[PDB]
């Protein structure tokens, strides 16, 4: 609603300063006083130590820096808890210059420093955004601007699915306006549409197109679709994130640079570091020339929002910018890319899906909690909704459509098309591939830490896992969601033991929070709500958005396991339970029936 660029930086700036102070202090408060360690290896050394199972909102992910006290040595996170033996290892960069230590979580200001310098440029730099973007971002009243361009004859792109009418219209409209919003409800084909938009923006031959999303998962998913059109795609990664796998690692800058057959000397110097002084002077220099060569030549650059603040992008201007999953980001974050020269900006997302995590309630309250997306809807830009969904069986989409998309969501797959070829699993109701299983297990504190678990519910999950596999379900196609790290640990260990089938087969099923499932689909989803308490919840327990994602990840079937009584007290969780009972599904003790 603002009036000036300085009046803009004026408000957000002091209020990014709250996140930065809060989390820097919060960070220093998660120091572990005396965990046990062991000197291992893997030379890129690594292994290992175990840490109190404790869930959060910003959890430790690979891309975090750590320190070891009790001699003083730093290093970065190599191993993070997941269904292959939850423990933590870190690569010391000083090859140890035994065995009761102290662990610190190093605080990095980069995310915030960049957000800070973004706002500054929005103030100091006249060439940071187009006049029209400049005025509209500050909420000024401006006459609409038409973007000149040649509309393609086919709106579909090369190596991508064809578009329905809502997608076509999104593409067609987006390409002709300087600022656009596209709301993309679950499985409505957001990233296809976005990739289709990017393809067209790239065919305009007109520098690299910039493409971002607040999370790495989100970028990767979109990097994968854009690549499918054949465009030259460079995917920028946090220098910190370089050792991580993805379906698109080969597209990543650091890798493309490693495969530079045209640069001897750098190729040489690279082998040596695989093991200095004056060599460090020239390795950095050639690496920089390598980076700029690929970045300059890309059709498309894909990174995080904070990602776009990277020094390596210095002094590059991006005229077309598409940010997907914008709804998931704070304004200052989402703004980091924008200030790199935007003249055409496309924000994609859904405020009914994952929202921005703010740690400092105070900053949250006083204005850090709102998307750029949301703030613009408020300012009156009408998002284009993607109308059809292709992921789930109608009954599975019914409840989410009704709560979030005012029951308007079309179904692109008929009930016929969502019966699994070879499934031997008749459901409590012959029509609806869903149910709620009732469990009154005992709530308990973590075996080591402060998160929570539930033994009975967990027991119940594994049998539902087993039953499903036996009907013909593939392990890679089954998910299990739980709000607690507690229940996550316990699921991992337990799954293989009381599991009748082969031990690796369960070990092939993914147990994660909601964040790990963002934008991903599976054939079956199991929820573990794990509450027998009425005590305030954290996951999809007390967040509609978070819950929406959970209910909209499966193609063929969704099974919810929880205490209907201990969750009823929450305006959305009861609408859920009520709707289920009416749909003649809410059950007890397998080979079962209805419940009260």
């Amino acid at each position: 609603r603002y009036e000036d660029a300085y009046q803009y930086q004026n408000i957000f700036g002091p209020l990014v300063k709250l996140e930065a102070d809060y989390d820097k202090k919060l960070k220093e408060s998660q120091t572990q006083d005396n965990i046990t360690v062991r000197w291992d290896l893997g030379k890129k050394r690594i292994a290992y130590f175990t840490l109190p199972k404790t869930d959060s909102d910003m959890r430790l992910m690979q891309g975090d820096e750590i320190c070891l006290r009790y001699w003083k040595g730093i290093g970065h996170v190599i191993k993070v808890p997941d269904n292959y033996g939850d423990e933590i290892a870190i690569e010391l960069r000083s090859s140890v210059g035994t065995h009761n230590f102290q662990v610190d979580f190093v605080w990095k200001s980069t995310s915030f420093d960049r957000m800070q310098s973004a706002l500054k440029t929005f103030a100091v730099d006249e060439t940071s955004v187009s006049g029209y973007i400049y005025h509209k971002l500050l909420g000024h009243e401006v006459e609409d601007v038409i973007i000149k361009c040649q509309l393609p004859k086919r709106f579909t792109a090369q190596g991508l699915p064809d578009l329905n009418h809502s997608q076509v219209y999104a593409v067609k409209t987006v390409l002709q306006r300087p600022l656009s919003l596209i709301q993309g409800p679950p499985g409505t084909g957001k990233t296809v549409t976005s990739a289709t938009i990017v393809y067209h923006l790239a065919r305009q031959g007109n520098g690299p197109v910039l493409v971002c999303a607040p999370s790495n998962i989100a970028v990767d998913q979109l990097t994968e679709k854009i690549h499918q059109t054949g465009l030259k795609v460079v995917r920028l990664c946090a220098k910190s994130r370089e050792a991580i796998d993805s379906p698109v690692s080969f597209l990543a800058l650091h890798n493309q640079i490693r495969n530079m057959d045209s640069m001897p000397e750098l190729q040489k110097l690279q082998q040596l570091k695989d093991e200095s002084s004056a060599d460090e002077k020239r390795y950095r220099a050639l690496k920089r020339t390598a980076e700029r060569e690929l970045l300059m030549n890309a059709d498309v650059i894909c990174c995080t929002c904070v990602g776009a603040g990277d020094p390596r992008l210095a002094k590059m201007q991006f005229r077309s910018i598409l940010i997907d999953e914008s709804t998931q980001a704070t304004e200052p974050e989402c703004m980091v890319p924008v200030v790199l020269g935007a003249k055409q900006l496309i924000l994609v997302g859904d405020h009914c899906q994952l929202g921005p995590v703010v740690m400092c309630k105070k900053a949250a309250k006083a204005g850090l909690s709102q998307s750029l997306f949301e703030r613009l809807v408020v300012l009156g830009i009408r998002p284009i909704r993607l109308q059809v969904q292709y992921r789930m069986h109608p009954a599975l989409s019914a409840f989410p459509s009704n709560i979030f998309y005012e029951g308007s969501l079309q179904n692109g797959v008929t009930a016929a098309d969502r019966v699994k070829k070879g499934f031997d699993f008749q459901w409590p109701q012959p029509d609806k591939p869903m149910f709620f299983y009732v469990t009154q297990g005992q709530e308990e504190i973590a075996s080591s830490g402060t998160s929570y678990l539930n033994r009975t519910e967990a027991a119940n999950v594994e049998k539902i896992t087993t039953k499903l596999l036996k009907a013909g379900a593939k392990p890679d196609q089954i998910g299990i969601i739980t709000p607690y790290e507690g229940q996550r640990s316990y699921l991992v260990q337990y799954m293989q033991f009381s599991g009748s089938l082969h031990t690796k087969l369960y070990q092939e099923v993914e147990i994660a929070s909601v964040d790990a499932f963002q934008g991903r689909e599976k054939d079956f989803i199991i929820l573990s709500c794990v509450r027998a308490n009425e005590h305030q919840g954290i996951g999809f327990l007390n967040d509609p958005r978070r819950l929406n994602v959970a209910l909209t990840r499966a193609r063929y079937g969704v099974i919810i396991v929880g205490n209907p009584k201990a969750l009823s007290k929450q305006p959305l969780w009861n609408h859920l339970l009520n709707y289920y009972k009416e749909q003649k599904v809410l059950v007890e003790g397998p080979l079962n029936n209805l419940r009260e």
